[PDB]
């Protein structure tokens, strides 16, 4: 199944799309420099693009770290960013009161990882009517996110993705099951996935690189990263994808 | 560290305190019914008891399941169960703005384990000044624990007690691993360490929940957090029993 | 099922024996100093004994590290301790060929946990007759243990003790989990089993450690405990406290029946 | 660091090898038909070919279960088929005094991940010369395989050959850490690093998934058994090695 965002394609048999920016959002200026580099590389080799920015982060490490501009501040600013540059926007949410006016702007509302049960949440969301984008927990297995999906369906809304972000793997460790894009596909509709590689470990370029390359031979819509070079990093996943992209599903 | 819990002393050296009830509040009078088993066992058996449940379910797998009572309910639920039992209670909490008004009543809060690393809600808790029980995220380990602690710490608050509830072994599957406990009470100021025996079955019977809870309980912890309907109720006297023998026994012993 | 070793009756149901010994047979009065410390310590609190040592180590550090005195002068060494101390011991074999040699000697042999799944030596051990104990490995959950018992129990030998020694978890690591042991006593037939805390802990003070592992494996009701000590592995003179702390815990939950 | 087997360079930054075969021998003309058809396919496809098979199945379900022919018979079996299609073989030891006659007659010798700590396989497989294929246990960090790698230098065999077959991941399952490789890579001297797929893991779209996400990563082989599956798989993961080996390393 495949999602439309504005005029990008977005699905498993489709030219993938890469979902970049910065952590927190913390001004109209800086954003603005960041995103253009984004969509400069991107633009230049023919890639689909959304940007991803957090306007109040719940889960930073510390309690006194920036969370970011906040809900009002933050969507003037993804309004700026899609007015300059045409392109669609992600962010998360974690308050379900906040669903609705950030899905005025925003057109990829993101679900975290660690409240994808949380039903008030998931219904919130549904109800903007937005795509999302599922982010899958560590401790799931990739069977379950079908139950996730479900309760979307029930509330009313179909236009989800799901992201890996990796399995937790003994103690402070993470695997991702290259096995599980597959799961995912067959258990969920087909439904678009993308590989969040940055959360997903933990040099480390060259680990990122190995990772990327690694989960889009799979064939996947999407790449995700929580993140000269750019520019070569993606020359080398467009390589991939335009290749695996290009021949047919096998018989 | 011991944490005076009302009349309660809770800690890796005292005798264990059970924390035990349900699921989730249905009805006033099956809250009742239930606390006032567990209290009358426990009070013959001479084990401090805190009384549990939750006012939500908030992660159930369908939008029409059944939720539980709710805030505004469970709240005057818990009420009656402090005056009536005079006991202290504990319920977990899933947004910052319930915080202040749960405290109010509850005496222990709940981090959530999947919720444990989100900022707004620790700190919204440390603020409430309570005693907040820690569920360690099946996806932590036990070394990560004190990264919390430190959370609330900084936030001012430092009574809290570190619930295991075991850990990701593959997929959809748990295993707690004993060793756990000790580098929790090494890491983190041997604040007090309990087990969550419910929980921690998980994905695997009242059998499996009576050896798991000993094996637990043989490395000196704070306390147990148990669930009954989760256990028989009717069983809760002989299990206990047994509990008791093995604490009794293991707090006997001087450490080292 | 209680198996029968000489004068001990191991079962899960009755006082933990204790496995004990070293790692590697290096020496005769080494191991004697050694054997008599352990035999000491159990004699004075009644603990039955069965003493432990690799006549040959398998997985060694480097490539040139002794391997250990080997089979002829190893079963020497148990045969004088058998002598001196009249007390059971327990040795690993690797090949089908030291089966019958070392069986004639030693009173129990163990299966290691690398060869477990090895056909050729499940039958070679089993047509033995002798008391077996058999590894679990780190990378075979407990409900599979069934399949190497019936590998024995189809070539004749049903006194076989199953030993738990930890499951990797992640890289690097080991995670005992305390429902296994009820998972290998519900599907094999109520058999021994032990539980090798030196070996759990490995990938992981180490006394505390040990300490309290041994405390909660013991608490599910436990044929045995398995252990490794140095002479100078636990410390060999902190012995005596160790197992005056199992002691007491075994002795609790095994004077309570079964819920 | 490239090994050459007679006339295939196996390498990470080379052509992929496939390592193909069978489970067990069981009988000459079985071995011959099976081997022909993945000469015939690698051959059609220019893919360098090393035709795998054990002689002995050393964990049978039954006591009683079939064995395969032994090594006796095995060893006349992969002279055969040497000099039927003039290509190099693999197969696994198990014990020691296994290893010199293999070696003898099979090209590559294989050290079972299970074993791979067993000192005097360890040290009776590097006298051999031969080169050696070292399965990494499912219990083991790919950090360290540089363990094993320095055992067998000691021992006076640098032609190793380090192979991926996946990590416990809980109870009864396997999930490959596609980091691992790099890992394996950087630690070990850039040693070939080949995917054992099979051992690894409808389920034939699973290890054309599992096959390209490794390959993507850039290794020295695959390991892969058999309406024309083989040859179909075999056409993607080319496509994709060809494109992964063209671009220059980062
Ligand atoms: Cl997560
Ligand atoms: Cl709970
Ligand atoms: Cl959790
Ligand atoms: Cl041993
Ligand atoms: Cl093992
Ligand atoms: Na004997």
């Amino acid at each position: 199944m495949d999602i439309k965002i504005n005029d990008i394609t977005l699905g498993n048999n489709s030219p993938f799309v890469l979902f970049g920016g910065i952590n927190v959002l913390e001004s109209l200026d800086s954003t603005l420099q960041t995103c253009a580099h984004y969509v400069e590389v991107t633009r230049k080799l023919g890639i689909p693009y959304i940007f991803k920015a957090s306007f109040d982060k719940a889960n930073r490490s510390s309690i006194h770290s920036y969370r970011g501009v906040g809900l009002e501040e933050g969507l003037k600013i993804f309004e700026k960013v899609k007015a300059e540059f045409g392109i669609p926007v992600i962010t998360d949410v974690h308050e379900p009161h906040q669903c609705q006016p950030v899905a005025e702007v925003c057109d990829v509302i993101q679900l975290p990882a660690r409240l994808a049960q949380q039903t008030d949440l998931v219904v919130a969301m549904a109800k903007t009517g937005n795509v999302v984008n599922i982010k899958k927990p560590q401790f799931l297995s990739p069977s379950q996110m079908k139950n996730i999906v479900e309760k979307f369906h029930e509330a009313g809304n179909g236009k989800l993705i799901l992201c890996e972000r990796g399995s937790s793997f003994g103690y402070d460790n993470l695997v991702v099951d290259m096995l599980g894009f597959g799961v995912m596909k067959q258990t969920c509709g087909n439904l678009p996935v993308i590989f969040d590689v940055t959360h997903s470990l933990q040099g480390r370029r060259a680990q990122a690189l190995d990772l990327a390359l690694a989960g889009m031979a799979t064939r996947l819509a999407g790449l995700f990263l929580e993140s000269h070079l750019l520019e070569d990093f993606l020359i080398r996943i467009k390589a991939l994808d335009d290749l695996i992209k290009s021949q047919p599903i096998l018989t």
